[PDB]
C-alpha cells in the first residue's frame, strides 16, 4: 500500500526514514502519516540514493559487486515503522542484510525487536537513549553517535555553569526522552541541581495538552526560570506555540537537546518566542558532495525517488500539472525557474547517516574479504550472507568517515563523538540564528560566555532561595526541595557549625566575627589602676601611716605613767595585728596567683581575730578589777585562743586548696578569683562575730569607769559602730561579684574605726 | 522450531502460555527456554483444550460451529512470544481471529504491537500493568483483570494500615514492575510513606546480582525493615535464595504483590526466609469440572498435549520407556501408579483463563447474532472474519464467568475485580502455608489483624527516625527524605509553634505548660504581707504610737517653764515632719498606682526636709547664743528652705511625670515599679545630705554647752547616730534593686533616732 524507493542490486540494505510526519492523535489506529519533510526525509532519501551510487562506482569498495536498496518510510511512528520493517523480513519467511536504522529511539527500540529474530544487523544515526547500549536486549544494533549519558553530562555541566539550582523539567513520552531525563535526574540530583516539578507529554498532543503543560510550567515561573527540555523538536515546537498563544515571550529558557538541536522547523513562525534558548547538537561537519548532487535535483528527472514529487510541490506551493502527482489543492503552477539552492538548509545529522551506510559496506567490505579473500566478488561461501558474521565484522571495523576522523564501534556498539552547545539568538532587526557558544567533548565544557548574555546582566538564576550566607542567619528546610529553605538568624551565643545548624560555645567562650568558629573571652581581671583599687590602696596607705605614727609614738613613751596602765604587751599585738590588716588590703587587690590567695585568706582570718582578741584580754581584766588571773601574762591567755582562731583556719585551709575558679556570672564575660567557698569564709566570720558579741557585750558591761583619760567609752564606740560597719557590706558580698574591693573597704574602715577612737585621744594628748 | 498444540475448529483461537521456563541470562541470544511449568505451563494449555471442547459440547453458545485453537509457547520471553506472534500472522502474509494473550506485561506489550497490525484482538488473563489501558495504543488490547493502579493502591493501603512509614522499595525491571512501583512511588509519597531507595532487578540475573541487590537492602536493614516488593514469582524467589545464602530468616518483611500471590513455587524449599511476608492475589474461586479434568490425565492417553510428556516426566522424576520422548537424565521408571492427585496445586488465575476463553467464545457468539441472526453457523457475510467488529463486539459483550460473576468489559479494556491479602504464615512444625488475612475491594481495606502477628508485638515498623514530638524538643531534617529527622531541644525561652521551628516569647512572657503559646507571666508587687513589710508596718505604727504621744505631751504641757528655751513652733514642725515619713513608709509599702508615689515622692522629699530645716535653723539659734530674731527669722528661714526643697521635689515631679513601668530585669521574672531615676532619687538625697552635713556641723559648733539638761548633748547624739544610718544604707541600696523596703527602712529609723534623742528626755523631765 505505502510506496517504497528501490535500487537494485547484488546486496540489499534496507531503509528506514521519517518521510512524513507523525501521525495525528486522530488518525494513529489509521496509520496515515502527516505532511511530507525535507530535513528528515527527502534529504535522507537522496543522501543514501547517492552514497550507494558513489560506492558501487568506488572500486576499493565493494568491488565487482553493486549495493542496493529498499528504503521505506516509518513516518516516526512505532506501529509505522513496525509494518514496513514486517515488509522487510516478508523474504526471509532479496534478503535484507541490514538496515539504517530509523531516528527515534522508542521505534528503533520496536524496529530491533523484530529485526534481530532474523539476524538483520541495525545501524542507527540518530537514536541515542542509552536503553539501546544493552547488548543483551539489543545484539543487533549499532550507533554511529553516542548514548545521551554523555548528553545528560552535558546538559548537568550547563545548569552547573550558570549557577542554576532550581530548574524545571520537560521531556517527551517515548524512550529517548525518559531515558534522557532519568539520567540528567540522576546526575543532577546528585551533585546540585534541584528540580521544581518534572513534566511529561507526547509530541503528538493536543493544543490543550501543551497549554495545561506551560500553566504547570508557570506555576513556578518566578523561581524555576529554566526548564530543561529532553524534548524532541516536535514537543519544544508546542511548548513554543503555547508560550505564542498565551502571550509568554521570554519569561523562560528552555535547555533544549538532541531533539532541538540547531533544527530551523522547531522555531520558525515561533522565534521570537524560543529567543535565549541553549540546546545541545551533535557534532558533524557539512557535507559538501551531497550538497553538490541535491540542489541540481529536479522533478522532471528524478523519477528513483518516489516522494521527490510531493516534496516539491509542498516547499515550492504549487502544482505539477504535467506529472500524475498534480496535488490541485496548490493553486498556483510552477516555472522551470525554482531551485532548491533558495533557502537551502543541510540537516544536521547528515553526516551520521552517510557515515552509517558507510559503516555497513565496509563491514560487507571486511565480511567478504575475511570469508573468500582470494576471490574478487560474492563467492559461493556468500550466497548466503549470514547476519551473525556480518554483525561480528561490523562491530569490530573501523574506517574514515566523511568529515576525515576514524569511525569504530565500542564493546556496547555506541561510537564516540562530541557536542555544541548552541544558542537561539537575534542578530539583526527579524532576524534570529543558531550561534555556536560552547562545546562539549569528554567531560570539557568550553563554553563562550560573551555571545551568551553580552553583558553582566544575564538570565534571573533559576534559584528557589537566595545566598543565605549573611553573617547569623543560617538555613533549614521544610521538607519541600532542599533548595528551597527558609532563613532564621539564630542567637548571638551560637555560632554555625554547618549550613543548618548553629550551636553554643564552651561556659566561657565567644563566637568570633562572621561567626566562623569560636575564641576565648579575655579574662579581665581587678586592676592595679581602676578608680576604686587605687582609692583602696589610698586607703591603706593613710592607713599604715597612722600604724607606724602610733607605733613611733609608743616607742617614744614606754614606760611613762599615762602609758603604762595595762599590759604594754596587749598594745602591741594590737598594733601587730592593725598593720597586717592594712597588709591585707593590699595582698587583696592583686592579680590572683598561688600565693597571693592563700596570703590574702590567712591575713583576713587572722588579723581583726589578733587585734580584737587582745582588745577582749585587755577589756576583761580592766573591768573585772572594778566588778569585784591577770598579772601580766594575760597575752598568754589571748594567744592561746588567737592560736585557736588560727587553728580553726587550718582547718578551713586544708580542705580548699588556693587555686583559682573561673568564675562565670554570664555568657559575655569571665572572671577569676580566689578558691573561698562560702564554708570556707563564713566560718572565720563566724568566729570572728562571735567575738564582736563578747566584746560589745563586755563594753557595755564597762561602759562608762574613771579610769585615765577615759578610754572605757570610746572603745565602747568604737566597737558599737564596728559592730554595724561589718554588717553594712553584707547584702552586697554574699552573692555578689565584687567581694575583693568590699573586703579592702570594709578592712580599711574597721581599721580606722578601731585606731583612731582607742589610739588617737591617749597618744593625741600625750604628744600635746 | 518449536512444537505447538493444534485443536482443529472452524475458527481458530491463538493462546500464548509460558509453557517452559524464562531462558537464562546466557541463553537470551540463542532464546533456549529452560524447564517447563506445571501451574503457569500444562495447566494452563489443558485448560484451554477443555474449555473449548466444552464450548463445541454445549449447544447455547456459538451452535452449529466448532472452536479451533493454536496454543504456543511464550517461555515468558518477549523475544519468543514475538517469534510465536509472528508465526500466528504467517498465513496473513486458517486466519487466527484473536489470542488468549500472554502472562508477563512487557511481553503483552511486545505481542499487541505487533497483533494490532493486523486486527487481531487479545485477551489478557495476568498482564495488569497500567500501560497497557491506553487504548490509544493498545486499541485491541483487552482483560479480564483489573489494571495494577488498583494493586498499589492496597499496597499503599496495608503500609499505611500498619504505620510502615521507611519502608525499602524493589521492583523486577521490565513493564509490570516498572509501572506498579512508579504508581505506589506517587500514592505512597503522597500521603506518609518515605521509599529508602528504590532497587530494579531482572528475573533472570545471576546469584552475584541478587547478592548485591541483598546487600544494599541491608544497607538500610536495621530501620527499613519492610520490603515492598513489585516483583515477579522469580524475583522474590531469588530474593529468598540470597537470603539462604547470607544468612537472613526474618528481619525482612516482603511485601508481595500479584506476581508472589500465594504461589507454592517462589517459596519451596526456602520458606523459613519468607516467613511473615504479606501478598496481594486476585481474588479467583478454584474451578471444580477443571480438577475433575486434569487428575484422570494420563500420558499414555493424552496426545494432543505435545508437552505432556516432558511435564509428566519432570514432575515425576522418571523415565517414560514406552515413548519417543524417554528423557534417559532420569534414572528409574515411571510405574502404572502415578498419579496427578498427589500434592496437586491448581493456579491461584486459572479462572481468570478460563474466563477469557469464555469472554473471546461469547464475543465471536454475539457478533455472529448481529451479523446473521437468521442462519445458524457462519454465514457468507462472515467468512473473512473481521478484527474490527469482533473487537467491537468484545468491547460490549457481558456474560456470566465460571465463578458465577458477571464478566464485561469497561471502556479501557478493563475488568473489575478484587484482591485478597495472604501471609505467609507456619502453621505447625515444618509446615508452611498461604492464610487469607485480609482483602481489598474499591478502596475498602479489610483485615484480620489477629491472625498476622498474633500477639501485639508485630514487625518493628519501618521508621527512620522515633517520634520527636514529646515536650520541647523539635525536628530537624537534614539533606535527606523528611521522614528521617534529627530530634533536638530548644531553650525553654521558647515554645515550639511549628514542629520544626520554636520561637521565644517577645520580651516579658513565657511559654505555656504544652509550650504552645505565651502566658503573660504575673507581675509582682510589693505584696502586703511577709515578714519584712510586717516588720516595716510594725515599725511605722510604732513611729505614729511615738508621734501622738510626744504631741499628746506637748499640748498638755503648753507653756511650762522648763520648755521655753526652745522655739514651740519649730518643735511642731518637726513633729510633723516626722509624722510625715512614717505615713510616706506606709504610704510606699503597696501595690504601685498612679497616686500613690505621686505623694510617695514628695513625702520622701518633704518630711526629712521639714524635719531637718527647722533642726538646722533650731541648733543655729543655740550656737549664735552662745557664740554670740528668735523665733521670728527661724520660721522664715524654715519657710525658705522647706520651699526650696518643694520647688526642686516639684520640678523633678513635672520634668519626669510618674507612669508606673514594668521593668523586666530577667526573662524569668517581671516587676513594676513606678518610673524613677538617678536624679529623681539623688537630687533630693543630695540636698538633705547637705542639711546633714549642716547639722553636723552646727551641733559640733555647740557639742556639750550648759542648757536645759543639755539638749545640745542629744542633738549631738541625733546626728551622729542619723548620719551612721544614712551612710549604713548605701550599699544594699544601690547594690539591689530592693528600693522601696530597704527605703521604708532608712525612713524609719531616721525619723525614730530623731524621735528617740529627742522629746525622750523633755517627756521625762517634765512628767517627774
Ligand atoms: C564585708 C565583710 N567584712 C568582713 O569580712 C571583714 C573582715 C575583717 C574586717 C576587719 C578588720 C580589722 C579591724 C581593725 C584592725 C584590724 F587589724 C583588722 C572587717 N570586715 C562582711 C562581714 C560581709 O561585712
Ligand atoms: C537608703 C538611703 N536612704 C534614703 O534615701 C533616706 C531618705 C529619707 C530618710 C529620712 C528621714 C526622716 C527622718 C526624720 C524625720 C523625717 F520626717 C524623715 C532617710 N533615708 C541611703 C541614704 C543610701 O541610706
Ligand atoms: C556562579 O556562576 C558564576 C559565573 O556565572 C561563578 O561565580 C560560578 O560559576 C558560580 N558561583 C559559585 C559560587 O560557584
Ligand atoms: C497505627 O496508627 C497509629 C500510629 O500512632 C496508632 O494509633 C495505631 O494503634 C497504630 N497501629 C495500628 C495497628 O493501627
Ligand atoms: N535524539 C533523538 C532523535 N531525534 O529526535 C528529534 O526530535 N530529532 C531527532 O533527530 C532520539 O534519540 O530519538
Ligand atoms: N501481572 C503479572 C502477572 N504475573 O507475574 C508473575 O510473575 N506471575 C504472574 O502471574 C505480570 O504482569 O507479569
Amino acid at each position: 500500500r505505502r510506496v517504497v524507493a528501490h535500487m537494485p542490486g547484488d546486496i540489499i540494505i534496507g531503509a528506514l526514514f521519517s518521510v512524513h510526519h507523525q501521525p495525528t492523535v486522530d488518525k494513529v489506529h489509521e496509520r496515515k502519516c502527516g505532511a511530507v519533510r525535507e530535513q528528515y526525509g527527502i534529504q535522507r532519501v537522496e543522501a543514501m540514493l547517492h552514497t550507494l551510487e558513489r560506492i558501487n562506482s568506488d572500486p576499493t569498495l565493494l568491488p565487482n559487486i553493486t549495493l542496493g536498496c529498499e528504503i521505506r518510510d516509518s513516518c516516526w511512528h512505532s506501529a509505522v515503522a513496525l509494518e514496513q520493517s514486517i515488509e522487510f523480513i516478508r523474504d526471509s519467511l532479496k534478503p535484507i542484510v541490514g538496515v539504517i536504522g530509523p531516528g527515534s529511539s522508542s521505534v528503533a527500540i520496536q524496529v530491533q525487536n523484530l529485526l534481530q529474530l532474523f539476524n538483520i544487523p541495525q545501524i542507527a544515526y540518530s537514536a541515542t537513549s542509552m536503553d539501546l547500549s544493552d547488548k543483551t536486549l539489543f545484539k543487533y544494533f549499532m550507533r554511529v553517535v553516542p548514548s545521551d549519558a554523555q548528553q545528560a553530562r552535558a546538559m548537568v555541566d550547563i545548569v552547573k555553569r550558570y549557577n542554576w539550582t532550581y530548574v524545571s523539567a520537560v521531556h517527551t513520552e517515548g524512550n529517548y526522552g525518559e531515558s534522557g531525563m532519568e539520567a540528567f535526574k540522576d546526575m543532577s540530583a546528585k551533585e546540585g541541581i534541584c528540580i521544581a516539578h518534572s513534566y511529561k507529554i507526547y509530541s503528538n498532543a493536543g493544543e490543550q495538552s501543551f497549554d495545561k503543560l506551560l500553566k504547570k510550567l508557570t506555576s513556578h515561573l518566578p523561581k524555576a526560570r529554566v526548564v530543561a527540555c529532553f524534548c524532541e523538536g516536535m514537543t519544544v515546537r508546542g511548548l513554543l506555540m503555547a508560550m505564542r498563544r498565551l502571550g509568554l515571550a521570554g519569561e523562560f529558557l528552555l535547555l533544549g537537546s538532541d531533539g532541538w538541536a540547531d533544527r530551523y522547523d522547531v522555531t520558525d513562525g515561533y522565534q521570537r518566542e524560543a529567543v535565549g534558548g541553549i540546546t545541545i547538537k551533535l557534532q558533524s561537519p557539512d557535507v559538501k558532495w551531497f550538497d553538490d548532487y541535491y540542489l541540481k535535483l529536479r522533478p522532471e528527472t528524478n523519477l528513483r525517488n518516489p516522494w521527490f514529487q510531493e516534496f516539491w510541490q509542498h516547499r515550492f506551493q504549487c502544482r505539477l500539472e504535467g506529472f500524475p502527482q498534480e496535488n490541485s489543492k496548490y493553486n498556483k503552477t510552477c516555472n522551470s525557474s525554482l531551485t532548491l539552492k533558495t533557502h537551502h538548509v543541510q540537516d544536521s545529522k547528515m553526516g551520521f547517516v552517510i557515515n552509517a551506510i558507510y559503516s555497513m559496506a565496509y563491514g560487507l567490505h571486511n565480511m567478504q574479504m575475511s570469508l573468500c579473500p582470494g576471490y574478487a566478488g560474492l563467492c559461493d561461501a556468500m550466497k548466503p550472507i549470514d547476519g551473525r558474521k556480518l554483525l561480528e565484522s561490523l562491530m569490530k571495523t573501523a574506517f574514515t568517515g566523511v568529515s576525515g576522523d576514524t569511525i569504530l564501534f565500542d564493546e556496547n556498539g555506541d561510537s564516540p563523538g562530541r557536542y555544541e552547545i548552541m544558542n537561539f539568538k537575534e542578530m539583526g532587526k527579524d532576524y534570529f540564528d543558531y550561534i555556536n557558544v560552547g562545546s562539549w567533548d569528554n567531560g570539557e565544557l568550553k563554553m563562550d560566555d560573551d555571545e551568551v548574555w553580552s553583558k553582566k546582566s544575564n538570565i534571573i538564576r533559576s534559584v528557589c532561595s537566595e545566598p543565605c550566607e549573611k553573617g547569623q542567619i543560617k538555613v533549614i528546610r521544610k521538607g519541600e526541595v532542599s533548595c528551597c529553605w527558609t532563613c532564621t538568624p539564630c542567637k548571638e551565643n551560637e555560632y554555625v557549625f554547618d549550613e543548618y545548624t548553629c550551636k553554643a560555645c564552651q561556659l566561657g567562650s565567644w563566637p568570633t566575627d562572621d561567626l566562623t568558629g569560636c575564641d576565648l573571652i579575655p579574662v579581665q581581671y581587678l586592676r592595679w589602676g581602676d578608680p576604686e583599687p587605687i582609692a583602696a590602696v589610698v586607703f591603706a596607705c593613710l592607713g599604715l601611716l597612722a600604724t607606724l605614727f602610733v607605733t613611733v609614738v609608743f616607742i617614744i613613751y614606754r614606760d611613762t605613767p599615762v602609758v603604762k596602765s595595762s599590759s604594754r604587751e596587749l598594745c602591741y599585738i594590737i598594733l601587730a595585728g592593725i598593720c597586717l590588716g592594712y597588709l591585707c588590703t593590699f595582698c587583696l587587690i592583686a592579680k590572683p596567683k598561688q600565693i597571693y590567695c592563700y596570703l590574702q585568706r590567712i591575713g583576713i582570718g587572722l588579723s581583726p581575730a589578733m587585734s580584737y582578741s587582745a582588745l577582749v584580754t585587755k577589756t576583761n581584766r580592766i573591768a573585772r578589777i572594778l566588778a569585784g588571773m591577770s598579772a601580766c601574762a594575760q597575752l598568754v591567755i589571748a594567744f592561746i585562743l588567737i592560736c585557736i582562731q588560727l587553728g580553726i583556719i587550718v582547718a578551713l585551709f586544708i580542705m580548699e586548696p588556693p587555686d583559682i575558679m573561673h568564675d562565670y556570672p554570664s555568657i559575655r564575660e569571665v572572671y577569676l578569683i580566689c578558691n573561698t567557698t562560702n564554708l570556707g569564709v563564713v566560718a572565720p566570720l563566724g568566729y570572728n562575730g562571735l567575738l564582736i558579741l563578747a566584746c560589745t557585750f563586755y563594753a557595755f558591761k564597762t561602759r562608762n569607769v574613771p579610769a585615765n583619760f577615759n578610754e572605757a567609752k570610746y572603745i565602747a564606740f568604737a566597737m558599737y559602730t564596728t559592730c554595724i560597719i561589718w554588717l553594712a557590706f553584707v547584702p552586697i558580698y554574699f552573692g555578689s561579684n565584687y567581694k575583693a574591693i568590699t573586703m579592702c573597704f570594709s578592712v580599711s574602715l574597721s581599721a580606722t574605726v578601731l585606731l583612731g577612737c582607742m589610739f588617737v585621744p591617749k597618744v593625741y594628748i600625750i604628744l600635746a
